[PDB]
């Protein structure tokens, strides 16, 4: 009972997540690595009260993010080194309360309302629904876009590699972020052209990324709203981390728009995370699924529920593969859907 | 690489403790033990959306508070069982967001502001400082008092048993809550009289506990302000979980009020969690210490800091006894201070 009780207190504790997040937000690990080892030197770098900073560091040592090397000198463990801003998993940014995702997590403080009503909680804190908030704040939009694309150059290699492109001439990436998926497809399949459809602000950052990668002649970027008719037909339409943002009714409206723009013999590729229901009681499914509830009113769906959504949009799930992230301990799902 | 990343993401996660706290708030484990094992029966008992509730339950399973046995039927594990309302540790009530402490913990969402300023963040969220907020909400005043005295009949036995009451005729328990400590001393040392000094609301609940226990004529309760001169003198003056509510300058003011109210040969007893600084880098010390920062601008003090604080009030630390805790695994100490 002693071990059970401390297991519960730990899982229940709010100060630990918040200590990690403030350390990230304060750039503590970066500052230690640049030579500020002592509490007083870190206090000066972060403009904090030395005694308050010492109390925060005390907890960071307790939970294994920092350790003492010499008297009053602290140093990141291997876990703490992950908060270095140049680390490829970009966990410092992802835990930064000033950036879009960690800021969105304050939504979890009203979790009971979400479970009670099934509605997102984000608006009640920040005054606008998620995407209107990002649109009314271009600096948060930019942050959000860079977080989801922190991984861009490798995150889409695997799903692109899992799909055969022989029967594809044009690709439409609906809600395609900074153009990473489209880029990965282009590099792997020289005969394919692509169009990325996105919202304002994001479109310019997608163009600029594609120009940097030397793919502007092969990948086009267009501003648009994916609830309206899509501007182009395609042999392959990608919905990567889109459908999970939306409740069922809207997710079907999106799938239906995609189905309607499908060229004969076409397919849509859903890239996000699913599970068979019996295998869904795990931390990777729930962590993202609950973010979707509270940020947006969206959801991860089970393999079984995907049969239902697919059918309501005039589609069938042809096959589901699961694929590992190259950056982070997380599996993704690639679902290929065919017209009925 | 893989394991460091997953360790970091777990530690950084806000959704887990909020999931625990809303399960506690919804009385989920109680409803299960009373016969409601399905999401359907639980959603009806808790007035939540079935589909949203299933998603909460899915995470309660992944982190190991619940498991399925029969198809669609859930039961608490060894760890989930601790959220039963009548469990001795009372962890359900301590994680209930309608009760004072878990409500107060939302203050951790602004931990960066607390590290910068050394000041509480509670008022920035709820509109008044901690004790002024309780003073205007009898709802929270009462739940706070019951949380702190959830252990009332045993928590003060050890420290009461640990002090020598032979030369003590009167005891002043400054900020004594419901009067538990005073009662345990009365029982153990029948020759003693005691006075509990407390705030409005708490004074009624202290008299009512002492009357039910039959000790009205041996322990009287006084409404008062321990920053003002204390209403009486005494041979032992108790500060049990008081000084930690206050920054150095206020704690010295209180210690000095106590020193002025001492009779010749009298001692003041501080009942509180402490630690040698070199041993303070542990989860027991930081969890309570950061709560005091963020709720109240208070602090746990180390053994070394206690010497400085006592000296500022014209006192020395004459001895410290270590105390085993008979409810939750959480070491405490009884410090005995005399005039220097
Ligand atoms: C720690 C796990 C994860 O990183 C997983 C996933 O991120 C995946 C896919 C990203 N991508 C391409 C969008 C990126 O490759 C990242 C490294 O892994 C992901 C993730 O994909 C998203 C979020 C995450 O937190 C995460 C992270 C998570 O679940 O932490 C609890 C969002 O918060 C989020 C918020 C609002 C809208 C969103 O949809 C576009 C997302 C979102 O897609
Ligand atoms: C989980 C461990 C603990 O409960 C330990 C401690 O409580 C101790 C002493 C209590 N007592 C004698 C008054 C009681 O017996 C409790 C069961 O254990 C304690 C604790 O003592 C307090 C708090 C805790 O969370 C805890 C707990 C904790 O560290 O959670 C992270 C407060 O939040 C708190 C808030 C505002 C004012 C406060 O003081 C008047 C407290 C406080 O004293
Ligand atoms: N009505 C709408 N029309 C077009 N895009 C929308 C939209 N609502 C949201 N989106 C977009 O869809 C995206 C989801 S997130 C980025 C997903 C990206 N394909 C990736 O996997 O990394 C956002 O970039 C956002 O701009
Ligand atoms: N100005 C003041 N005057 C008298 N009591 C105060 C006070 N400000 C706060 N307090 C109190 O001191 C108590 C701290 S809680 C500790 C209660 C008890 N000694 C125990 O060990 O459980 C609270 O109950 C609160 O009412």
């Amino acid at each position: 009972q002693i071990d059970a009780l401390r297991t519960l207190i730990r899982l229940g504790s709010l100060h630990t997540p918040m200590v990690v997040r403030t350390a990230a937000t304060l750039r503590l690990v970066d500052h230690i690595l640049a030579g500020a080892r002592t509490v007083k030197a870190l206090a000066a770098r972060t403009d904090t009260r030395p005694e308050a900073l010492l109390r925060l560091i005390r907890h960071l040592v307790a939970i294994g993010l920092l350790e003492e090397d010499a008297p009053g000198e602290f140093v990141p463990t291997e876990v703490g080194e992950l908060l270095a801003d140049d680390h490829p998993a970009a966990q410092r940014a992802w835990h930064d309360l000033t950036q879009a995702v960690a800021r969105a997590d304050i939504s979890f403080t009203r979790l009971p309302d979400a479970i009670r009503t099934g509605r997102p909680t984000y608006e009640s804190i920040y005054g606008k629904p998620f995407y209107e908030d990002l649109a009314g704040r271009p600096d948060l939009r930019a942050s959000f876009d860079s977080l989801l694309a922190c991984d861009q150059d490798v995150a889409f290699d695997a799903p692109a590699a899992a799909y055969d492109w022989t029967n594809v001439r044009h690709v439409l990436d609906v809600g395609g972020g900074k153009g990473g998926f489209a880029a990965a497809i282009a590099r792997r399949a020289p005969h394919v052209s692509a169009t990325v459809l996105e919202m304002a602000g994001t479109v310019d950052t997608a163009r600029s990324y594609l120009k940097d990668e030397g793919l502007s002649d092969r990948v086009d970027v267009v501003e648009g709203d994916f609830f309206e008719p899509l501007p182009r037909k395609a042999d392959a339409i990608i919905l990567s981390f889109v459908l999970l943002n939306w409740p069922d009714h809207d997710a079907v409206r999106i799938l239906t728009r995609c189905a309607e723009a499908l060229e004969p013999g076409g397919r849509i590729l859903i890239h996000e995370r699913d599970d068979l229901h019996e295998n869904s009681f795990n931390e990777q499914f729930t962590e993202l699924d609950l973010r979707m509830l509270v940020f947006l009113g969206g959801a991860l769906r089970t393999r079984e529920k995907w049969d239902g959504l697919a059918a309501s949009a005039g589609l069938v799930v042809e096959e589901v593969r699961q694929l590992p992230s190259p950056t982070i301990p997380y599996d993704l799902s690639l679902l290929v859907l065919a017209p009925a």
